């Protein structure tokens, strides 16, 4: 619950959405979407989401 100041139609404050709220592996129509919001191209949006889950780490612990 991030509070200071207000980001309800922020670029990364949606995308945190529809990566969790949705799935973390948005398809195409759905990044057809954020293109608005976010104001980037279909392209330029997964950019962020394939990072977003390279840079979040699996939960458990790591056997085998």
């Amino acid at each position: 619950g991030s509070s200071g100041s207000s980001g309800t139609a922020q670029p990364n404050a949606i995308l945190e959405k529809v990566f969790t709220a949705i799935t973390k592996h948005p398809d195409e129509k759905r990044l057809e979407g954020l293109s608005k919001q976010l104001d980037w191209d279909v392209r330029s949006i997964q950019r962020w989401f394939r990072q977003r889950r390279n840079q979040e780490k699996p939960s458990g612990p790591s056997s085998g």
